[PDB]
């Protein structure tokens, strides 16, 4: 197993790659999330550490390694929050039914008498509530500026109201109509610097406190904002043609409220594990890997790589292989559907050729496998965006184990497959080890056939026609 000859072929590679290898670098992803506040999410310590694990073993492996950066602003909302009056009266009011943050907002804790700002209220307003500079001509500074919706976007007003000496912005529904009177999710932007919090109330709570005199609220805002920047890590073989590249990725980091270790711990610990194997390998075609970085954000760090990427360079990258949570504990065997067979969308030229290599390896394996729908829902979208071929495996996230698949794989018909997902508890003892050992040695198997042969893809790009041949 030391030997080049083994992990160079599509057979030796899985048998070579061992379950508990992968579950140890799971256990240092783990310890990673409960060194750094139990997550390992974009824009925080977790996520640097997992980069630097992942960044620290690839060159202890031999790889020139690029960690690239690219902006992002984070947000999250680490708990409720509150409003209450204390002046008249003491009024606690209730979360998610009188008012909820504006997404992206700043974290604050205000107590300060409030004054509404250019107010047009009635059935069918037209309000330039806080829209203009003027609309604060007499406005205090330290005040809590109470907002009416309308006209221009929430940004605007509440930069408007921080650079008037606001301490914080309650911006209420518009009330024109009578289904715009109630909460809604809404947003400042990811672009707002008004360094003060901003939250959303309904309409008739804006007009009450408005015809308040005296009234002064109490207002806590607790998020997380920083606008910086997060990380891909990218690394190729020195060895293979740098003209027919195979690029296999996992994101690295996880939500929020979790370690993350399924998703995508898994996909990131297999991928690291095949890496490292691979350094000594004898590829024919060269071998990238990248875990991308705030996939949990909108497919931030892929998107970015891809779209950041010369034409010259991305011409290059023959083959896209995704592995995005592969250790559910209820799992399915699931592939990504590049011929449409199932749901009737159809990657680029060559993906089907890709799923026929998946499917092939369950089949070789003795294990059922089915399709799963690819409308763009991780890593592999830029890619089909750009007109690449791809694949990839799935055990399956928030959707219910059917009766069929059910008897097909084992588990529970009707428990999701991962009942964890995107929770807390998606940690180490989350994972399935038959299911992430199975799915490591596909994606052993897919990854160094294609490394080996890049044809069958190359047949079905042949006969599409649609993007000529260059050498
Ligand atoms: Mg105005
Ligand atoms: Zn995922
Ligand atoms: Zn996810
Ligand atoms: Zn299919």
């Amino acid at each position: 197993c030391k030997s080049p000859l083994l992990v160079s072929t599509p057979l030796g590679l899985p048998r070579c790659l061992q379950a508990s290898n992968v579950v140890k670098r799971l256990q240092k992803l783990e310890d990673i999330a409960s060194l750094n506040d139990g997550n390992r999410a974009a824009a925080t310590p977790g996520y640097q550490a997992s980069v630097d694990y992942v960044k620290q073993t690839l060159q202890k492996a031999g790889y020139k390694v690029s960690v690239q950066p690219f902006p992002f602003t984070a947000y999250y909302p680490k708990g409720p929050g509150s409003l209450s009056a204390t002046v008249p009266q003491p009024v606690t009011y209730e979360w998610e039914k009188d008012f909820t943050y504006l997404s992206q907002t700043e974290a604050g804790d205000v107590t300060a008498k409030v004054v509404p700002v250019d107010l047009s209220l009635g059935a069918g307003n037209t309000s330039t509530s806080g829209c203009e500079a003027e609309d604060f001509a007499n406005f205090p500074a330290g005040s809590i500026a109470l907002i009416q919706r309308g006209t221009c976007n929430f940004e605007q007003k509440a930069e408007n109201a921080a650079a008037a000496g606001a301490a914080g912005v309650i911006i209420f529904n518009q009330g024109n109509t009578d289904d715009r009177k109630g909460l809604e999710n809404v947003t400042v932007g990811e672009s707002y610097e008004g360094g003060i919090p901003v939250i959303f109330a309904t309409y008739d709570n804006g007009v009450a406190w408005s015809q308040t005199p005296d009234l002064q609220l109490h207002l806590v805002v607790d998020v997380v904002r920083k606008k910086t920047e997060t990380y891909n890590v990218v690394a190729e073989t020195r060895r293979g043609n740098p003209n027919n590249v195979v690029m296999v990725g996992a994101h690295l980091d996880s939500v929020f409220e979790g370690p993350g270790i399924n998703d995508n711990g898994s996909g990131s610990a297999a991928q690291l594990e095949m890496a490292v194997l691979l350094a000594k390998a004898l590829p024919v075609n060269k071998v990238r890997f990248a875990w991308w970085g705030a996939a949990e954000a909108g497919l931030v760090g892929s998107t970015h790589y891809v779209q950041n990427l010369a034409p010259e360079e991305k011409k290059k990258i023959k083959a896209y292989l995704n592995f995005d949570m592969i250790g559910s504990p209820n799992f399915g065997n699931f592939i990504y559907d590049g011929d449409g067979s199932d749901f009737g969308l159809q990657g680029p030229p060559g993906s089907a050729a890709i799923e026929r290599l998946f499917e092939a390896y369950f089949r070789l394996r003795g294990q059922q496998s089915e399709g799963t729908e690819i409308d763009f829902r991780s890593d592999y979208a830029e890619f089909f965006n750009s007109g690449i071929a791809f694949g990839g495996l799935f055990t399956g996230a928030e959707g219910l184990k059917t009766e069929e698949q059910a008897q097909k794989y084992g588990g529970t018909a009707g428990k999701a497959y991962d009942e964890c997902y995107h929770s807390k508890c998606d940690g180490i003892a989350n994972i399935n080890q038959d299911a992430l050992e199975i799915h490591s040695d596909a994606m052993a198997f897919v990854t160094s056939w294609l490394s080996l042969s890049t044809k069958v893809v190359d047949d079905e790009i042949a006969a599409a026609g649609q993007k000529l041949v260059p050498r």
